[PDB]
């Protein structure tokens, strides 16, 4: 905010006068001026002299003036140019400039403070000149007047017919012009009158320049605007009908045309031109459809005849352009128009794709609170509803949002429109078909007429202002649904996935982590529905396998649980409680749940509380009075307190659940759709507490209201905990619906009795839950679960008087294995036709069958199998091979492809064999499928028994990521060779720590090793501390100054039986200052993990993009990088990841060479290694496309990727390394627009 | 999004929008609660221990429900009895069918291939589902004769019969459908419906609501850079074909501004000069410049008129003044003031919608009233660019309102093309310095205070001034 300095040198040359300035260095600043004319002068000030930026589109580049031959006097103080009509005078002590009509009236003025700078001009004149220019008014704006006297309106075109620019001069005499991209004009009337370049403005600034440029006018206004239009340009010619009237039209076909050009004829009124708006296009068409002429409304605009026509009766046509294209057509394909475009970069810089409507339509709301109204509703409705709208989506019946329609349906609404449908529906198919509704609103009472309620437009992100501020995301849901119960209204659902993003309907889809968690959350709310904006897609198997396989995974848990859940519709029916409640509901006195929302009761019996933090790899959470018992891994905890949940962040499978004592959980196989077949054994898991506990089983026909009028089933199951006994009693039936249920399977948690007893009689026993099911009328049986010690009751529903069965004594099991009969899991393939089947034509079989038609690509089987802890467990097929030689199958755990199966012939159909293999479990439910992969190169063509799934792993493990940590430990993916998805660093303060809850059968001594990094060069210290006793040393050395190192630190450990805490914490003695990964522990020798063996870093690009990996990239000199990595939400529809939530891609508009490398040292030099990933390849053929192996000692291996769409396995066996390293990589060589997926690559050690 | 607790509450008690739930209904953990009969109106708590509820003034919402008396009720117990107590007051709710317990696919954008491809993937993988909910496609929202409550052959064939219905079923997926409360009283084509005529003949339309002009079929778009030399090219390549077809005027709309959801993106200021100067660069050269460019933008920016481009002022509205129909945009009176503005900057080649765009309700909403509509052609008869326009569907022929509006017109439309040789040297004349065929008077007149601000006249040409009647029963 300073002004010029002093003169230094003056050097005139015809019209020109350059001046150099003082600015105390050096480098001197210019100021050039130069007489245009008489009475226009240009001023272009260069500080330190650097050469001017390039002139803004303002300036016509093609101007041109006759010599003036001014008068330029560099003698004396002022310098002093001269016209006939000017009179320019510049100070030297400093520079400053005085403009001045040729008789010396003084015009305008640069101040002693200050008046050209680096970023504008600065001039004062006579504070009662009326000044003009700047800005005009657009079509939304208050309309000011002509005067400018007091403006700071910035120079901008502006938007709705607004007009401004750099452009402010005064009828008394004078005018300034300053050649800029936007900027900000000031006046005021002490006479200021300055401009400023400003910071960027809300347009944007794609001219900067470094010099200031500028104009001074000199004259009466007609004399300063032909200066201003010499300067910026005069207007070439219009056509001369330009002159004459026009009609410009929206919603015009060609006879319309037709008749109003006649009307206008026949009356002499005049006319030249009619404009034609969108009609006259096909906008929203494929191939230039924005520029072509819609014959539609125009048939003779297929030629010239129109043209020509019109021509003949003295009219012209205009037409609307938008300068825009389509980038999608009506049947949402990309159009020819957008490749064209993205292709060349001709899309306006900051603006992405974004959703517009254009054909309008007039609409008005109706009003549902009159009863005629709403019979008239449902009367137009009856057809659609023969015709199979069976449920009623109702939409917007709170307020209308459209330009200037803002306007309010009242609180009944909801209630008045949910009642047409009701009362309407009743009423037509006599109490024959139950009425199921939705709305995005609730007020009391609106209930009554069978509404549910569902969130709204959320948006898809995980929380509110994670990718924009104006929707809350996944997050906030539980607290809605929760205030929702509150209300009255427990009958509540959201858009899982959500509906909005940031551009509308074109904006991304969930990541696949987003929509994994989402599903999982929704499968334990009461109405279970994806949603999502126009064109977006919401099928789990489109964002890949994890999302599908984790999506399927909770589906099976809910649908299993219909019998429990279906007795919650029933109570709300009765009382208005339904399938959710807050824990609040339960614990009125509990301050800790007061407000507590991140878990929630799903029926009575069970505590829910999803994954809905991204990258989360622990929960915290809260378990209010009791005890609870973890659903999928086993383990007890006592209630009044806040747990520490470890999660694997790796694999998605996670969701929090806990059953709460007392439970008593009717369950089903799972079905397809809730009618699919009749269901005759109910299952009910019974936990008993030390007090009763009941479960009223509930039936009826799911479709009518005869329930109304006495036409269900009830059964009262109760239970309790006695002092060496468990007593079940299964109340007599009740009401007059014939149930499907034939037999009860209770399955009594706690206690393998040695008897059970009903009414004077000891049940008669038999060998396992398998032979109980086999027979007819009432058995028992024990075992052996992921809980601990059970005992098998079966009984016949449905009779007419109570049955009390007493379990006694304690036997438990001594079976090692848990055992899945894999014609009772879940049945897949590519087509609902070639699933794999269930089959008993060949004999030898376990169960009730075996599993066949694994003989067509894609057909599988998947089983649910829950672990107690994470680890290698040896994992037992019982399988028939009679084809006459050995056949492959794909085992599958996790959406992880773990192993190629060899299968041996068995020697015959009804001759089979086992074959056991090492898999990778985590903590929980894990999904283990066993499948024909044709793209894999399995043969199929097996049958399938079971398999055995040990309750203990060889060894088992705990990942760091996942402890508790304390004292500034936290998690971090910024070093490589890391196992699961992170590691724990930042042990540097004295107190911090990693403390892992750490399982064991048996009191004794166990073998730890922990994986830790130490890259400070030399030997670090931690503290060991088992079940908080006596702090022991940990030394741990360093491999040299390298973090990307990982070695295992072997210890022992005395462990108590069940839960143990083993920390490791810079106690105030020890050093600190190393990376932990993961802690192993066996009672025996710790081996390799099946987890951990992949040499490869980020094999799988899941790491945060943030953050580097071992892989690097190549590219020909000078071409873009096409190598990325990201989830492929964006896309419409998804193109997703293999595995988890992202992939590497390699995409070019244009031609293109790429590849990535990674070099790994191997543990073991001269011996066998394999490459293995997931690769998919679309749109052209490239003329090369491969996997890569190399450096290894031999010569290049190659693996071709063959161009499908779909996702491929590429496999590069039997690499024999000599060299001690591998260079693993994968290659394109495209002419253009070929896309490839990369994902899931492993390199490991071979069989 | 809050938590549960309402200690500290003064929001209302509304159903509201957008997942939203509310009720006159307070209750404690401590043992109770609190159910007032009401049709909206104001709970409020504090810290102090107050727990009250007052029916207030009319809400935002409305209110069609008045009580004079006060109807409450006191609940007592625990949670569970206190809501139970709710439902015996408010209602229970009805069972739903049991497959509202499954797993339910809601989609936008769906046909019966795609629907029964959805449905085949969920089976093939055992992965469990009990419905589809289609929105908009499954029914012939924006037709006559009742077609917001017709299945969409088009889109499901089979719903012709209930051949859908069934085989659907077969496949264990019923079908919800999306409803919005709400008619089409003028279909596509702009004629009233059987469902418009039955609903005003019976009075079934919401009180206070108005019709009014929604949008519904969406399209994707984004905004081409017209910057550079090789997108000029690009862009007036693909236009060759119209031109020779008969568009010989370019209309150049939103090269400014897009205000369309979450998108609000600027053009920079050199956008209408630069979508100008495609067309004329273009024209130029593929005509030999044989033929005159005419183009017209709703911005100026200076240099822009090197292109061949006019200026109109943009959705005007179709009223005499800013604020006698509504405020949201000006109307005929402040035109002039904006003429001005733009001559002052250079820009005298301008226009204005002579009628007005915008009413209350859209499109939807009135013409010009046949005094505004008289007025404004006037006024535009001594304009440079002289237009009517006007919304979606609206009419602009002066025949239509009335013998004194088509009368005056037209005498008014003979002085202007009476006066083509008189107008057309100032056409000459802007390419010579600029200046065109209207100018304020203070161009002729800088040292008047009465002409320094002033625009209820203006000059037309050099030698005449005009200053036309723009006020209501003036
Ligand atoms: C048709 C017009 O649509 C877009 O702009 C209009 C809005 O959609 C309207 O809702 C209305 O907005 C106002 C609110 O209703 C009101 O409550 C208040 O908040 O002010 C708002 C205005 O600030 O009016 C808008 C302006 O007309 C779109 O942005 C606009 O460009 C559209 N007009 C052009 C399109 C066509 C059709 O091709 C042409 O016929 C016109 O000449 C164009 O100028
Ligand atoms: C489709 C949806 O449209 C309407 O509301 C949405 C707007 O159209 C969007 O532009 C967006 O507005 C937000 C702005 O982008 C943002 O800058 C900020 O100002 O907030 C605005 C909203 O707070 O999002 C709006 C909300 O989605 C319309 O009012 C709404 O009812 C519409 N949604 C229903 C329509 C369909 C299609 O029939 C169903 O699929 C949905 O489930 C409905 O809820
Ligand atoms: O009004 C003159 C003023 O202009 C500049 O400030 C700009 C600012 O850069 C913009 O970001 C925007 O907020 O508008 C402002 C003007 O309204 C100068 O930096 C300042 O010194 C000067 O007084
Ligand atoms: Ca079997
Ligand atoms: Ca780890
Ligand atoms: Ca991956
Ligand atoms: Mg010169
Ligand atoms: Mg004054
Ligand atoms: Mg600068
Ligand atoms: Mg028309
Ligand atoms: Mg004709
Ligand atoms: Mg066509
Ligand atoms: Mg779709
Ligand atoms: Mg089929
Ligand atoms: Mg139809
Ligand atoms: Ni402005
Ligand atoms: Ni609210």
């Amino acid at each position: 905010m300073a002004g010029l300095g002093n003169v230094t040198g003056a050097v005139a040359s015809g019209d020109s006068l350059t001046l150099t300035l003082d600015n105390g260095t050096s480098a001197s600043d210019i100021l050039e001026l130069d007489v245009l004319s008489e009475e226009l002068l240009r001023v272009d000030y260069r500080p330190s002299g650097a050469a001017p930026s390039p002139s803004t589109p303002m300036i016509d580049p093609d101007a041109s003036w006759d010599a003036v031959g001014a008068t330029i006097d560099t003698s004396g103080d002022p310098i002093v140019v001269t016209t006939p009509r000017m009179r320019i005078e510049i100070a030297r002590t400093p520079a400053r400039m005085t403009i001045k009509k040729a008789d010396g009236t003084t015009l305008l003025w640069e101040p002693a403070s200050g008046g050209v700078f680096e970023d504008g001009v600065r001039f004062q004149r006579g504070s009662t000149d009326n000044i003009y220019g700047i800005r005009s008014f657009n079509a939304q704006e208050d309309v000011g007047g002509l005067l400018r006297n007091s403006s700071d309106h910035p120079a901008h075109a502006g938007q709705q017919g607004d007009a401004g620019g750099p452009f402010m001069w005064s009828t008394a005499g004078y005018g300034v012009l300053v050649d800029s991209d936007g900027g900000y004009p000031y006046t005021d009337t002490t006479g200021k009158l300055e401009f400023y370049y400003g910071g960027t403005p809300t347009e944007g600034r794609r001219y900067t320049k470094t010099n200031v440029e500028y104009y001074i006018m000199v004259g009466e206004p007609k004399e300063i605007m032909a200066s201003y239009a010499q300067v910026t340009g005069t207007a070439p010619m219009l056509p001369k009908w330009s002159l004459g009237f026009m009609n410009f039209e929206w919603g015009i076909d060609q006879d319309e045309l037709e008749a109003h050009v006649d009307g206008y004829r026949a009356r002499n009124i005049p006319i030249d031109a009619f404009a034609l708006d969108y009609d006259w296009m096909d906008y929203g068409e494929d191939n230039y459809g924005e520029f072509r002429w819609n014959t539609d409304n125009f048939p003779d605009a297929a030629t010239t005849q129109l043209k020509e026509d019109m021509e003949a009766e003295g009219i012209r046509l205009i037409g609307i352009r938008k300068p825009r294209i389509i980038t999608r057509d009506f049947a949402n394909q990309r159009t020819q128009q957008y490749y064209d475009a993205d292709s060349n970069g001709y899309f306006y810089p900051g603006h992405n794709e974004y959703t517009d409507y254009f054909i309008p339509v007039t609409v008005r709301s109706f009003d549902p609170y009159q009863q005629a109204s709403r019979d008239w509703w449902w009367q137009h409705s009856i057809d659609a509803f023969d015709k199979g709208i069976v449920g009623w989506w109702n939409d917007e019946t709170d307020k209308v949002d459209s330009g200037s329609a803002q306007y309010w349906f009242g609180n009944f609404s909801t209630g008045f429109t949910s009642q047409a449908m009701y009362d309407g529906q009743r009423d037509y198919t006599n109490d024959g078909v139950r009425v199921w509704q939705t709305a995005r609103s609730y007020y009391p009472g609106a209930q009554r007429y069978a509404t549910t309620l569902w969130s709204g437009d959320i948006g898809t992100q995980f929380y509110k202002g994670e990718l924009f501020n104006w929707a809350p995301g996944m997050q906030e849901q539980p607290r809605i649904m929760l205030s929702s119960a509150n209300l009255g209204q427990p009958k509540w659902g959201m858009d899982t996935g959500g509906f909005n993003s940031l551009g509308g309907a074109s904006g991304p889809n969930p990541s696949p982590e987003l929509y994994t968690r989402w599903m999982q959350f929704g499968a334990f709310t009461p109405v279970f529905r994806v949603h999502g904006n126009y064109n977006q897609q919401r099928q789990p198997w489109l964002y890949g396998a994890t999302a599908e396989e984790a999506s399927k995974a909770v589906m099976h848990t809910r649908y299993s649980l219909l019998p429990y859940m279906y007795a919650y519709e029933r109570e709300a029916s009765e009382t208005g409680l339904g399938l959710i409640k807050p824990l609040l509901f339960d614990y009125p006195n509990d301050p800790q749940a007061a407000d507590y929302t991140e878990a929630w009761m799903f029926g009575d019996w069970l505590l829910v509380s999803p994954v809905l933090g991204e990258a989360q790899h622990s929960k915290q959470i809260y378990l209010p009075a009791g005890t609870w018992i973890d659903y999928h891994r086993g383990q007890t905890y006592s209630g009044g307190q806040t747990i520490h949940y470890p999660v694997n962040a790796d694999t998605w499978t996670d969701v929090p659940l806990f059953v709460k004592q007392g439970a008593i959980i009717p369950n089903q196989q799972v079905l397809d759709y809730v009618d699919q077949q009749s269901v005759t054994t109910v299952n009910v898991d019974i936990f008993p507490s030390a007090s009763e506990t009941s479960f009223t089983y509930y039936e009826d026909d799911g479709s009518s209201y005869d329930y109304e009028s006495g036409s269900s089933f009830e059964q009262r199951l109760a239970a309790q905990d006695l002092s060496s006994s468990v007593r079940v009693e299964v109340g007599a039936g009740s009401g007059s619906y014939t149930p499907d249920v034939q037999h009860y399977v209770l399955k009594i948690h706690g206690r393998a009795g040695s008897a059970v007893t009903a009414g004077g009689s000891a049940l008669t026993g038999y060998g396992d839950l398998q032979a109980l099911q086999a027979a007819s009328g009432s058995g028992w049986a024990s075992g052996r679960d992921i809980y601990g010690d059970v005992t098998y009751v079966k009984l016949p529903a449905a009779s007419g008087s109570a049955t009390v069965v007493e379990v006694s004594g304690s036997a438990p099991s001594a079976a090692t294995h848990a055992i899945y009969e894999v014609e009772d899991a879940s049945r897949s393939g590519a087509t609902p036709t070639t699933r794999a089947g269930i089959n008993t034509n060949h004999s030898g079989y376990s169960g009730s069958g075996f599993v066949d038609k694994l003989d067509v690509p894609g057909a599988a089987v998947t089983v649910y199998a829950n672990a107690p802890v994470s680890g290698d467990y040896p994992v037992e097929l019982r399988y028939a091979n009679g084809s006459g030689s050995a056949k492959t199958l794909s085992v599958y755990v996790n959406a992880a492809r773990v192993q190629q199966l060899s299968l041996a012939d068995t020697g015959a159909w009804s001759q089979w064999g086992t074959q056991t293999t090492t898999l990778p479990l985590t903590a929980g439910q894990n999904i283990i499928t066993y499948k024909y992969d044709s793209d894999a190169g399995d043969t199929g063509g097996v049958n399938l028994d079971y398999i055995r799934v040990p309750f203990a792993p060889t060894q088992a493990e705990y990942a760091a990521e996942s402890a508790k940590l304390w004292g500034g430990a936290g998690t971090s993916q910024d070093h490589w060779f890391y196992k699961g998805a992170a590691f724990v660093d930042n042990l540097t303060g004295v107190g911090a720590e990693a403390s892992f809850d750490v399982y064991a059968p048996s009191a004794g001594t166990y073998n730890l090793s922990l994986r830790y990094a130490n890259g400070t060069g030399s030997t670090k210290t931690l503290s060991a501390i088992v079940n908080g006793g006596a702090a022991s040393t940990v030394t741990l050395t360093s491999p040299g100054m390298n973090w990307n190192l990982w070695n295992e630190h072997t210890m022992t450990a005395t462990l108590t039986a069940g839960r143990n805490t083993i920390s490791f914490r810079r106690n105030s003695g020890n050093s600190g200052n190393v990376n932990l990964d993961r802690l192993a522990v066996s009672a025996s020798a710790i081996t390799t993990l099946a987890s951990e063996r992949n040499l490869l870093d980020n094999g799988d690009f899941e790491r945060d993009t943030t953050y580097n990996s071992n892989w690097t990239q190549w590219q020909p000199s000078g071409q873009p990088s096409a190598f990325g990595i990201d989830s492929g939400n964006a896309l419409h529809p998804p193109e997703g990841p293999a595995r988890r939530n992202q992939r590497a891609y390699f995409h070019s508009d244009n031609a293109y060479q790429q590849s990535i490398h990674q070099v790994v040292d191997v543990p073991v030099n001269n011996a066998t290694y394999r490459l293995e990933a997931k690769v998919r390849m679309k749109n052209t053929t490239p003329t090369t496309a491969r996997a890569e192996v190399q450096g290894h000692g031999g010569s290049p291996i190659y693996a071709n990727i063959s161009n499908d769409g779909v996702w491929k396995t590429i496999v590069i066996d039997n690499i024999n390394v000599t060299s001690g390293s591998v260079d693993v990589g994968f290659y394109v060589d495209s002419p253009g627009y070929t896309t490839l997926h990369i994902d899931e690559v492993t390199l490991t050690r071979a069989p």
